């Protein structure tokens, strides 16, 4: 822990609804809406073996904010020899408000569909 | 025919309808058993209509079966479910129109539906 | 013949998202965000023809669905400050698009059917 | 080794769907429907420790998630009765499960992610 | 000093209801319910300046308030189709009337405050 | 008598049922009218039972007016509304029983309803 | 005869509270509360004869509804951590207590229907 | 501002359902739940002319735990001339848990009879 990694108040995973299993090594960046509206780069990162994203940021650096999650969708179909549609899945979300909140980005990729829920536990 | 019941069945991968697709619609019996009530193949539309009339569409329990393994299995994909099944109480505070969607990957699905008060 | 249609559906009502703000745009040379048609949604939770055959060209294409207003008029503060469905339009040639887009306050789908015209 | 798994989550409230009861039945050599375990959701949506890697056999298994008890108590009137996942198990030698389901009152999508152990 | 005020309450939810219609009416002498005011709730679920000292006059009102919209709104099914608070106001002198509504989807309590300015 | 309309009358004053309380029960017409439907006294049990029955009381909406200003004034008390008001649509999927609560106080009443399916 | 009944209702569902935990206590000479009744409400959510006209005697008496439960175990992070009506009950002779609670997650009401007895 | 005097982060609406008035200057005592179950004072300040109540705690004591709000509804219906059934009336809560929150506390008041609300802000 010290300026925004190893913590997990913000975990992405995501899902291959096609193969039944994690998609693994899907790029993803997160961005922050910044006072000049422009998208700042937050994080940066592909997803592990179990298809997820952990420690991407701390308790002190995931402030309140706009947050935009890009998920790279169209590379990782490319890659398997399918030619989808979204040039990207995208997720954008106010963060926090209330107070310190933990978020879980599931997002259920189809080549033609995608699916994106958030679920909120509370610290 | 009038369409008071309509199953749209489409494909996630190929981003199109899901055609030749066996569904079955069943009505729930007195003795808690499923009554053929239905059978027919999706379109090239991916849409089921003509399904049942005004009247004969009376209150009950509906069971709208889509044999989703028979699809991906006829395109060489093994599949996770062996079908998909929908069921719900229709019409029960009169007659309404029912639209029921389905989204189908070979390890997931998604069922939608949409009421209309006529 | 519509060459475009966005269906925009709530999960929570079972009916069709209506009067939902629609802002499409397509990725100029500069890779800047240019609007190129705005709408409402209708009754029936469809945008009806934005575009031309002639003035939906090829191009990444930009739908921003505004679900947060939909969601907060409605009484619901939702997670999604919108959806987005970012494509590359008629690449192959002219193409039929039909997008749908099903909402709840904490989650969103968004569906594609592509055709070959006529 | 948790070889089934079952998450159940609500798209409405963005959480959970807690204590919602899931009935799981295997299929018998008659085509009838033997019972197989019961369980209400935990805090987490999850349901760990239905069954064993000896317990969990070859067959047609249904999984029965009462969707209506969960919307009814919440103010709500669901389209459905309930949701069905209905899937042949270890087919082809044992296997790890993960039967996630996304609720909403009109709509519901289930997903499974396979792993060989 | 603002003679008329309607503040409306989420017993299920713990905060202000929002966006709620209500609409006031005033009893004419020929029995017929003549429009008085019409506004919905802000963030703060409270109404005011719905009238001045002059125009509030001696008559029977009624306080409309469409809660049937409002649980409809967040997909849940109320009992009540609306909520009526029929009073006598300013009978004895102009007097400063708060009219709470406390709202359930099978429930709803209203209370009235009255001031002598 | 079968009771698929019940009607309880407490004094939150008195911790007592509000007894001899005047209530009178409409049900709306095509013409959007209020059709005198039932009128009793609550009981020593502030209950109204023998409204109707299972066959007579069948879908629409319904008005229940409770004479509070009778009540309150006959215990010497100034109240504040001249009734109170309960509109609801019975039945509608198929019968069901109905209870409305009533709690009573000079200035201030709350109605609650239970609803049971037979 | 029944001194004591506890009626718990659900204003979100419009049903009885059925499966509500409460735990009557009765006040002793040192401000200790000593217990005297638990058990969990049934399908009527009602909860009656938790005594006879002999155990329930004069004194300050505690009943503890277990609301936090109820609506987290229905998946709702209420407001309190329960709900405390505290009352001297048959200190001018004995009488028939009905204590009833309406429930919503961030609000309840309680009343008191003191009755003669026989 | 100090150690829990002046922010309004917690008030106390209490209103009388016989008159139709706020009840005034009723007796309403604040604790906090200690370490060992116990509770601790922590207000206690009478009904305004308008039943409210202010001046009871500022955003820095106002901490995670567990609040008693006892409303002395026996003293109020007495001091009228009345005989009522409850002791008092009480509201007991977990506050800020996610953040530092605003808390009104609504109070409906009949000698026989009690209705009490919860209304939670944005902070």
């Amino acid at each position: 822990t010290g300026t925004g990694e190893s913590k997990c108040p913000l975990m992405v995973k995501v899902l291959d609804a096609v193969r039944g299993s994690p998609a693994i090594n899907v790029a993803m960046h997160v961005f922050r809406k910044a006072a000049d509206d422009t998208w700042e780069p937050f994080a940066s990162g592909k997803t592990s073996e179990s298809g997820e994203l952990h420690g991407l940021t701390t308790e002190e650096e995931f402030v309140e904010g706009i947050y935009k999650v890009e998920i790279d969708t169209k590379s990782y179909w490319k890659a398997l020899g399918i030619s989808p549609f979204h040039e990207h899945a995208e997720v954008v979300f106010t963060a926090n408000d209330s107070g310190p909140r933990r978020y879980t980005i599931a997002a259920l990729l189809s080549p033609y569909s995608y699916s994106t829920t958030a679920v909120v536990t509370n610290p």
